[PDB]
């Protein structure tokens, strides 16, 4: 046998086994498009839970001029569509509202528990009549399990995207990543779980803007190995 | 039995019963007042625990000329209180701190456990001389319970406020919000605590800036069904 | 017996002693300094575990003529570093990335397991080629245990130091503090552990900006007892 093949294959296997283990994070991306096609990507990671929350005024196309707009100026805009006439606005902003949100999923993920919800402007559950009284996490349809689309991962088995189309109405985002413990064991139970609480949220989070989707792929998706599909069903 | 006032009926029920739910969320209103009457509202939410945490910067009102000031500009002004002599300031910054503060919580509540803690410029609990080695959470005088004033949560017999009047000095806050687990079952114990741990921290906050208190009562709190009271005592 | 000195004894040992207490806070003081000598600090504080998470883009000195640089603009800045020809920078950004961090720790801290990650400009475990495939939390060489130095605490017998000389790229940073419980007892386990959960991440984060270390010893570490050390290894 050849052994600078045999270390080839070692090292490839390294490589594409190691977001089984303990401590390796997960990998959530989330990319919203805007209308004139520029792109903000958003990167959370952990091992055990990876909780992607995003404010409405966060998920704004935010540059103006060359500079970016505060969340006063922002959540201005975005209360004129929460509650009528609440802002100044004699035109809407759908310039700044996404288009499609992406979602890439990388990892040891538990695909029939992982749930993405998309919530009111406010925060709120997302339904016709927002109010306080009906306000819950993790409905039903959040899950969504086989409506995953599977996607290269070049040897990782181990990514899928969920896509959807807005409506020109702010979104909130409360995305839920829960390990795959299929294995038979549980994590939390027992002396572990403290090591385990230990480890959630400890991982910066990391806001990125783009002004194409190719600069996207260029220096985001081929940089670190994320696969992405564009709107012509071909992987970057 | 007249089956449209029958269905009005359980209409109703479900509304006002519907924050009990395993995963209904509490909720968490805290509206600060400033000299002039312009109000900042910060809305936090989740089923569990809410934690509603704001840095003594997030609690100025920090509108200038219409333009956002900047988290720099404001701890600047801060320091001077934290800290003699600490900044330039010749004159103090009691136009943009906050008069009062008011407390709505609404849902399902441990009214036992709930605790509003207000802590030091700079977060550390509040005494005469802050310093490092007297810093903790949760002190016994946090904890409001029969100290809450109930309030019209209109069938939902779950809404209740805390109000306190503050002294010219910039403060930051701590709130912890406890579920009500009195029906004698700890949802923390056994395999449900991996789910419950997964469902902490993921809602969106929001905050909000108004010029007045009827624009607050009219775009939040009659928007989404928080009752609020005013400095005459009548409800909104 | 003098009582007056009895009494001072007492008031010494109460204040010397409480960071041991359930619920008294661990201190974390991260101290970034910059090629002007300019500081920048960042305070966290919890009983059970300081989870201390910052972003590259907030590590960076961020004023530029006495204004706050947005995140958009320091983000363009630290993306090529990150991924090459991703801005159009002709020259580095090395006037804005700390010389030096400094850690300070304070309290009843497991020495044994706190550990601090210097990780990649973007969040990821830092290594020749940044890659989602290998991105992982508390790797073995973030546990200092023997290497934090120790620094006078002035009766608490309980802070420590780490420093770290950064080689002019950008770094995001997670450091993980845990309680000492090597008095035997498991805080996590039995019923105790909901109100152990209840207490994570509730405490008000501070940042302050200073234009020189002497102020940085005088209107922080001064006033409120945290020992820190020189680049003349003096304490102030
Ligand atoms: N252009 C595309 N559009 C949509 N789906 C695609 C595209 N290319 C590949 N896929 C899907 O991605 C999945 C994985 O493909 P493939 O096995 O070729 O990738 P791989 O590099 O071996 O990565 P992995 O280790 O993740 O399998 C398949 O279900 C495939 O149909
Ligand atoms: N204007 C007010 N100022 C102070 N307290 C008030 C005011 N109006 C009502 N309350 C108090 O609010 C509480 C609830 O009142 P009430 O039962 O009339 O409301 P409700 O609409 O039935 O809501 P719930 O289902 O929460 O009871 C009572 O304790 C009442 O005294
Ligand atoms: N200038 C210095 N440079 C480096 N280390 C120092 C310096 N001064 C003191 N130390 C170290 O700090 C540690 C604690 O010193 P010391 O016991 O004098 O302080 P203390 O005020 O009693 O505080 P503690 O209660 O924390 O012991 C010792 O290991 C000592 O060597
Ligand atoms: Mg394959
Ligand atoms: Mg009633
Ligand atoms: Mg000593």
């Amino acid at each position: 046998a050849d052994l600078s093949l045999a270390r080839q294959r070692l090292t490839d296997e390294s490589v594409n086994e190691a977001p089984r283990a303990y401590d390796a994070n997960m990998e959530l991306v989330i990319v919203a498009e805007y209308p004139e096609g520029q792109c903000k990507s958003f990167h959370f990671a952990n091992p055990f839970v990876i909780k992607g929350v995003i404010k409405s005024s966060e998920l704004m196309w935010d540059i103006d001029n060359g500079h970016q707009m505060s969340e006063y100026e922002l959540q201005r805009s975005i209360n004129g569509y929460a509650a009528s006439h609440s802002n100044m606005r004699q035109r809407s902003a759908i310039n700044r509202i996404p288009k499609k949100l992406s979602f890439y999923l990388r990892g040891n993920v538990d695909w029939n528990k992982a749930s993405i919800d998309i919530r009111g402007p406010t925060g709120l559950s997302m339904r016709q009549t927002e109010e306080y009284s009906l306000d819950r996490i993790r409905p039903p349809c959040s899950y969504k399990r086989n409506k995953f689309v599977d996607l290269p991962s070049c040897g990782g088995r181990c990514e899928k995207a969920w896509y959807v189309e807005l409506d020109g109405r702010p979104v909130s985002i409360a995305v839920i990543v829960p390990r795959n413990m299929h294995n038979g064991i549980n994590l939390y139970a027992g002396p572990l779980l403290g090591n385990v609480i230990e480890g959630l949220d400890t991982v910066p989070e990391c806001t990125q803007w783009f002004d194409n989707a190719p600069e996207l792929y260029a220096y985001h998706a081929s940089n670190y190995g994320m696969t992405m599909l564009d709107q012509f069903s071909v992987i970057h």
